[PDB]
């Protein structure tokens, strides 16, 4: 009854938690694979000591060499390591579009597969669908995991509505007026996660959220008409779903990212003491309020691109992905990274055929990345 | 596939909702038999003639007395009701003592039973979940029912805590020198059409949670160290189900005991349309804060007789009901009611026994109350 667990993404912050979900598990989890890009050697050295695992990938060549001894190194040791790796459970917790190619490698060996890279569902699109059993893709963001916990209170045709929660940012209230004028660092710090240059910019702009919504569209097969979003502010209330008969059925915690990530690595089951409690001998509030679709009509931009399918999502991904690097080196604004988008999607006509092979994803990426890259030239 | 129903306490609160949501969903229910006491004759032949139902059962024989036509008149005439109708539910929504014996008989021919009978599981406590098979009971408060919804995040063994939301009353928050003024009319009692004059003393008094604590704990068999309350103004959250991982998942929805009724009616399929979704396209919060046990030391002593268990939570009740009454009739101060519950409990110890049959449970019930009597009188 031991999972044996390859963590793709180890040195990062879902890798590291999930890690220590590992370790403090020994009765449920092993840890039989480490994939890094190389940039943290410190910190996937300390893991191969202390988790004893010496069947590690690392992206960088050079960091590799470093190293030495690496059984998979190069752009494609993180896919080679799946293939080549006997286990029950892929975590992917990689980042960006360099996820896709071991999704699909995971999907391929039977292993269920716990989903922290987005984009490789966002942009992989039915090419990763297809390539899945039922229940093998296991969520590991938040919010689709309070989705998944929350569809237990009901039979699937009694479902009404999939309602995710938004922190709503650090510009929550702010007019488009003064959203000209954020800083790189002004959409630098999250009031409830501690999260990465692009994950937590991705929050202040509620492309996040935009991402999200594609997701449960395609984890769960629900509508996009019939997807909500609200803003939470204390990002307690994680998802919640509406029944046909009026009952929300919520999932709550205080945010610490072990829980999702322990749910995701033992599902069904869940795992003793992951995380702590809402304590309720202590006074709370939870606020909601609608979002401003106005000000922040990403998510409405993703549920368009996400009708549209195909290859579409991809080119919304892709499209956020340089816009955003564009807005991180100083280059644009912050209101034209999803101005850029709407421009982008709006001239991704041919990209709504859907993918018959990764390159057909990759084609339309390089589209994407191009033509957003002509829109910031044109401001 | 059609449900035969059974609605014992016909004429009442819930009783008469229930017949409204059977109104409202001809293809899932249909109703077999009409039970009520006798005090609002008239309805209940509305009720006949509006049904087609002639299956019905007064208790009162001097009210029976101006019909003629009535199958099932006298004592017993509800149990008899039920004992003689092929049904696949009951609805016992009968008051008091009085819905003991029907939920017994109704146990007894193996159809499921929708409880909102309060004396079923607060004073025949053993009697009753001895003679009931898993799953057979089905809850129709809003709290339990939340719970039960709730439940389905896990299995039996992954459950840590229950906690009931309680409105707090009238008096949330204030003082026990605030409380010492208290009059009955600021505790709620209105001359209102249906609402008794005990049950919003019961809220106000927090004694109706902790019936409904001792309730929880025979309904879910949850340990009564494991069962909490926390206060809730807004009684949007119904209940919630903390999990050993952390994982908290509440019910909410917009007060409505349509809700609550309907699912126990099709129990375990929802009822499409049954009430009013919690609308997030206007802001609002959900607020919680602890129940204050020193001012308000009614659950706690719920409690305490519920593990001292047997016929203890019987004496609870019957010393509420008699000390509840008398300062409804201005012979106590407020605080007296449960100060009252405590001196009478804490003498009682010789009910902690299990009860044989239903006389056991009148036994503990009638000493409780002219216990209660003398307390109040000043001897
Ligand atoms: N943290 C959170 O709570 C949330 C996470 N997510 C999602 O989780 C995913 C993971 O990002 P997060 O853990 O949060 O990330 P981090 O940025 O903290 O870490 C990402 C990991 O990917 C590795 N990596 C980077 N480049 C490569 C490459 N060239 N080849 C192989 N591996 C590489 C990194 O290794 P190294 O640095 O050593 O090079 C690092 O271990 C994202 O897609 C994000 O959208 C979603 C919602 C919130």
């Amino acid at each position: 009854g031991r999972l044996r667990v390859v963590v793709l993404g180890s040195t990062g912050s879902i890798g590291t938690q999930a890690l220590q979900v590992i370790a403090d598990n020994p009765d449920r989890f092993e840890v039989v694979g480490l994939a890094a890009g190389g940039a943290h050697l410190d910190t996937l050295l300390r893991q191969r000591a202390q988790t004893g695992v010496t069947n590690i990938a690392v992206a960088d060549e050079h960091a590799a060499q470093r190293v030495g001894d690496i059984p998979y190194h190069g752009s494609d040791a993180a896919t080679r390591l799946v293939e080549q790796t006997e286990a029950d459970v892929v975590l992917n917790a990689l980042v960006g579009a360099l996820g896709l190619r071991p999704t699909l490698a995971a999907l391929k060996t039977g292993a269920r597969l716990a989903l922290a890279n987005k984009e490789s569902l966002v942009a992989g699109g039915s090419l990763v669908l297809r390539a899945a059993r039922p229940g093998q893709i296991v969520p590991v963001n938040s919010e689709h995991s309070a989705l998944a916990q929350c569809l237990r209170g009901g039979t699937p045709d009694e479902v009404a509505k999939l309602v995710l929660t938004a922190s709503g940012g650090p510009f929550r209230g702010w007019s488009a007026a003064d959203l000209e004028h954020v800083t790189p660092e002004q959409a630098g710090a999250h009031p409830t996660w501690s999260m990465g240059p692009m994950n937590t910019l991705n929050s202040a702009s509620l492309v996040n959220k935009g991402l999200q919504v594609i997701e449960t569209h395609l984890l769960f097969g629900i509508p996009y008409d019939r997807i909500d979003v609200v803003v939470h502010p204390q990002s307690i209330i994680h998802s919640m779903v509406t029944f046909i008969d009026g009952s929300t059925i919520a999932q709550a915690s205080p945010p610490d990212m072990k829980l999702p990530i322990s749910l995701a690595l033992g599902w069904p089951r869940r795992v003793s003491g992951a995380a702590a409690a809402c304590d309720f001998h202590t006074a709370s509030s939870w606020e909601f309020e609608p979002l401003d679709t106005d000000v922040f009509p990403a998510v409405e931009l993703a549920r368009q691109a996400g009708v549209a399918g195909g290859c579409m999502t991809a080119v919304y991904n892709a499209a956020n992905e340089e816009a955003a690097a564009a807005f991180l080196a100083g280059r644009i604004g912050f209101p034209a990274i999803v101005g850029i988008i709407a421009d982008v999607l709006h001239a991704a006509d041919q990209w709504a055929v859907e993918p018959a092979t990764v390159d057909d994803v990759l084609d339309a990426q390089r589209w994407a990345r191009e033509r957003a890259q002509r829109a910031v030239s044109g401001m």
